[PDB]
């Protein structure tokens, strides 16, 4: 059908409480050996409402974490202190594997969308979150050491020891809160293609630190109701498109093991379609539209157009060469790829 | 019978006409679990007629390009521009994935013959090649996007893209003809030359193409009856691909206490043997030929000799330890090790 | 059951005489998927009588080398001369694979006994010796080749090169001595101990600080401890270590997480055994008897240690009392009270009271 396409359903809820919910997209490579070059990568979308904390644990995985919607305070806890971070709609951090952290939705009326990358390494493939709290879905890992050990560790009676950390509480690891390197947002340089349709910020490997060392890009796209982000493809990212707002009208083609395949859905919230590098993608905004782009093999990736007047691969391609390539000449070829005077982004409306 | 060894017959006919033909090989991996080191690797021939063009495509994999027989001239489009490059036998030159290119054979007289190395990452072990043109075997990828989509697209109806871009005008992608550059395999000194054979050898310390790769190249040149005597590679594991004349060769692995096994060929033109790493080799010349070597895991490769006068490390070891490895005595191991007076290419003619 | 757990009886013997073994432990991932990131290594333990020679031979796999016991001469052949190292007790050493070497014990009275490390990359999970002697379980690899390509490449007659090079001579691999003396190595305890008490002492030598290391993206430590003493719950953020039992018998408890569940991994290790311990599983260690153990960290850049009880560097110390007090049952000053009552840090007391 189509291996690339990933809707909200064919994620897993790994917890949820009326306070918010953790949810695990399928492995890449669940259903199809298409995908084996994401094998590594899993995506996690963890929504809170106001007033709410994720209660502190480490991750055995490198961690992007992105701020689709509202703000977070993100508490790093290393082993002589701890760091805290406000993060805003746009803001990503990386979180080091091992790292224990909570995460607070600080305001009082909006909820809290967050977009979690995994990076794993020590199991490919597998996430796990390592929690101090004891709760119904799980008991502290703490409580998997024998009372001889807990008791010598911590120089106190088990009694003290299991009331005190271990027993088995009320609500899940999201509780509500009293009181009733760092952050860089995706738009914190020039967009690379901005026009009346619309705008794609991207930030990568090349100028961020911490994007370098994951070999990652992230995106950021803005389109109008009936724009269309015109035939292109990527050289080296394999790009997941996660649909943020709005539904995108999303044309993928690819070559399979022999075939040429048409890939064709419309995305709504929280639906994702890969794109794999080489493979020529279209995008209509069906309404106005915010998406986010995470590529994977990012290093000295390169956006070629098939259409419109700039960084268009085809009109490069010389008269005489043009001629034989094409059922046109020369001179068709050339004056057919000048009548779209926009470049990247179109009028997506039928004629 | 030689997991290692891979006849012309191993090839699959890709695309062929009376203009030329492309040719893939199998898998290493296909028919043998001891080539997992050569999975992400996949090596194409291309053969061109006079005054032809191969019509112009990107590749989902890195190529490394090599020039056999001829010259050709190599388009690579990039979105502002092209690059034109002429190719001299031994030229070889690396096409980043994603790049558009086209390959004419400008001569009136000589065939073109070119290697071509895919380097995947993709989808490991699989190349891809996205033809614009419209063919029997295939129509263009454009004519995979919907109508809206290329009418919005080229702001042109779709009648007028279908007859300049989208019907079938050549039968074939091979027709009749009316930053950083290419480096020949000889453009160093050789490593190894003397009156039996020459060696010329481009490594990634050496090359700012072949360092991204990983890759070494070396070009093997032996005169009938010259013998490349017993030796090995510390870390390259070479794919040795017969040019011109008949190399009998002989291969030394540990593969059932292991079973130890010779493993002898004499390889024709197109040929392939894969030399693992660590193995020894010696290779005899039944009449003058040319071979190309294409060694993969390439960093810190060192070549060692068993016999011969230069980097022999037999001749290394003292005479107290000589005399406890081998059933002579020290000064017999000695002696006997200094009457090859040749170094690397000696007289293969029997006694 | 314990999938991270290599008992000495899980190695492959692959070669044995009077005069010392070589023997190879099974693939990590031979029973597991659990442990795919360790794939493409493989341990082995080399163990020789006094004054005994390891004939040359070089492997296809990359080496990292560790004498646990006694002292060694260790001789690197390149294509033109040789290097000559002497290895004490804790001193490693890289040997790059294709490079043939031999080991010498040079010592009249004590055994050496060698952990070896393989990095494979030819054939992965895979590695390979190629020995220039003839004996019984194998002739010289140089016999292998015709006759023709041996007379023209020695420029000799094969009844020479067969009498001199390729007749089995040593019915092994290890053979007696006569006479002994007819980027360097580097010792796991060349820098202060990282954590010291009278209980226990951690060394650490990491890829940070040393170029052998860095290539492999490699840590080693050297765990020293006291009948009694415990090594409290801590977790590695990025390595996961390989743990050899030298001398002595260690209780190890590990958890691990695989909904996915929450598994305790108990086992006592006698001289030998290995334990697997994966990234961000916390374990801790306790001393039944005096003890020495060796570590083999992978993915080793940028580890850092988190301890989970004691003073120094717990983790759990450092998030604040409104927080702590929302994570855990009891209130943000009886956490912060009962995580202060242990005084020492990362090695304590393992007695029951
Ligand atoms: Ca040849
Ligand atoms: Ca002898
Ligand atoms: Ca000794």
């Amino acid at each position: 059908n189509n291996p690339y396409l990933f809707r909200s359903n064919k994620f897993l809820t790994l917890f949820k409480n009326q306070h918010g919910s953790l949810r695990l997209l399928q492995r890449f490579n669940e259903d199809t050996e298409k995908l084996e070059n994401l094998r590594d990568y899993r995506v996690l979308e963890y929504c809170s409402k106001p007033n709410t904390l994720l209660l502190p644990h480490h991750s055995d995985s490198d961690l992007l974490v992105l701020v689709l919607e509202g703000q977070a305070i993100l508490v790093l806890v290393n082993p002589d202190g701890r760091d805290t971070y406000k993060l805003d709609q746009g803001d990503a951090i990386k979180i080091q594997a091992g790292t224990p952290f909570y995460l607070i939705n600080p305001d009082n009326n909006q909820n809290l969308r967050i977009l979690k990358f995994a990076i794993t390494f020590r199991r490919p493939g597998t996430v796990e979150d390592f929690f101090l709290s004891s709760t119904k879905r799980l008991p502290s890992y703490l409580s998997a050491f024998s009372k001889n050990f807990l008791e010598a560790s911590y120089d106190s009676p088990y009694d003290e020891i299991e009331q005190t950390l271990l027993q088995e509480e009320q609500e899940g690891v999201i509780v509500k809160m009293p009181k009733d390197d760092k952050p860089f947002n995706l738009r914190s340089r020039d967009p690379i293609y901005s026009n009346n349709y619309g705008k794609l910020y991207e930030i990568t490997p090349e100028k961020n630190s911490q994007l370098r060392d994951l070999d990652i890009l992230l995106n950021c796209l803005q389109m109008n109701e009936g724009a269309l982000f015109v035939p292109h493809y990527n050289s080296r990212a394999t790009v997941i498109l996660v649909a943020n707002e709005g539904r995108a009208e999303v044309e993928l083609v690819g070559l399979e093991q022999m075939q040429l395949r048409r890939y064709a859905a419309t995305l709504s919230e929280g639906d994702i379609i890969v794109i794999p590098s080489s493979f020529p993608v279209a995008l209509k905004a069906a309404s106005d539209l915010n998406m986010v782009g995470i590529g994977v093999n990012a290093e000295n990736n390169e956006r070629n157009f098939l259409a419109g007047h700039k960084e268009n691969v085809i009109r490069q391609i010389p008269r005489q060469v043009s001629d034989l390539t094409f059922p046109g000449s020369g001179e068709e070829v050339e004056e057919l790829l000048e009548n779209q005077k926009e470049s990247y982004f179109v009028d997506g409306q039928p004629r």
